């Protein structure tokens, strides 16, 4: 299933077009000002068939535990309450979030030993790169 190369503790090192992505989610300015300044660290772990993705930052922390391909309630860092699913496509980890008839996706794939996360919303595209510790 999911590559054990994902398991570990990743540190963000680059964000591209994050603001426009947050605006597309309806995030207020003042909140964005801190989001753009944030440098989260992501911890991915598994217990059996359950995967957990934790996000730690000075501003907000998050955590989702899920089985692949099974819908699950999620609370995003901007406090959206979504019905999310995580799929596996060509070794990429694709998280979708549905709420209020709106929809966003966060695709996570490994590239040359780095985790790359693409966030798409209303045509906007974010690209955040993480480095293993
Ligand atoms: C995780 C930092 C929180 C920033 C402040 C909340 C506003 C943004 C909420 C949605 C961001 C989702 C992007 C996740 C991308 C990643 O894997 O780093
Ligand atoms: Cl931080």
């Amino acid at each position: 299933g999911m590559s054990n190369k994902f398991l570990g503790t990743w540190k963000l090192v680059s964000s591209e077009n994050f603001d426009d992505y947050m605006k597309a989610l309806g995030v207020g300015l003042a909140t964005r000002k801190l989001g753009n300044l944030a440098k989260p660290t992501v911890i991915i772990s598994k217990k059996g068939d359950i995967i957990t993705i934790r996000t730690e930052s000075t501003f907000k922390n998050t955590e989702i535990s899920f089985k692949l391909g099974q819908e699950f309630e999620e609370t995003t860092a901007d406090n959206r309450k979504t019905k999310s699913i995580v799929t596996l496509q060509r070794g990429s980890l694709n998280q979708v979030q549905r709420w209020d008839g709106k929809e966003t996706t966060i695709k996570r794939k490994l590239v040359n030993g780095k985790m790359v996360a693409e966030c798409k919303m209303s045509g906007v595209v974010c690209t955040r790169i993480y480095e293993k510790v």
